[PDB]
């Protein structure tokens, strides 16, 4: 019964944050990917 | 209106591919990591 008006908004800020955990590391190994070559 | 019974459910297989993606790309960080020290 966790109201899912709720959990869904919960969900989005997770997957926000979590969308953008992904952008800094595709960046981070960028570099990485450069460094290299 | 767009269901949230299924919003939600949406939402969490995203999620859970997201945390996947972050992962993987973490893995993938560690290895340049340590290939600069």
């Amino acid at each position: 019964d966790p109201d899912l008006e709720i959990r869904a908004a919960f969900l989005e800020k997770e997957n926000t944050a979590l969308r953008t955990e992904v952008a800094e590391l595709r960046k981070e190994v960028g570099r990485c990917k450069n460094i290299v070559s």
